[PDB]
């Protein structure tokens, strides 16, 4: 059968409702991109450690978020990342 791989943006929204990290990995894995969650910078007080995380998807670096912890940073980035992708397709001519 014909391999039909369409932009299933609706399921990216399901990941916002479930697990953003897995969704960002899913989007990349299906689109031939690599999803790299790296820590950019760590600048924050001892009581509020600020971790700047950025999602490197292929040759793009987006987004850049600053969370209160490492596990948070991954998720905050992935959440925003999917929302970028979704927002890019909504009202898009591309």
């Amino acid at each position: 059968m014909m391999p039909n791989k369409v932009r299933k943006i609706g399921e990216l929204v399901r990941y916002l409702n479930t697990n953003p990290v897995g969704g960002l990995l899913e989007y990349a894995r299906s689109h031939g991109f690599a999803a790299e969650f790296k820590l950019v910078d760590q600048s924050g007080p001892p009581h509020e450690p600020k971790f700047v995380y950025q999602a490197k998807v292929g040759g793009r670096w987006f987004p850049a978020v600053c969370a209160h912890s490492k596990k948070q940073g991954k998720q905050e980035a992935a959440d925003a990342a999917l929302r970028v992708l979704i927002g890019e397709n909504e009202k898009a001519e591309r």
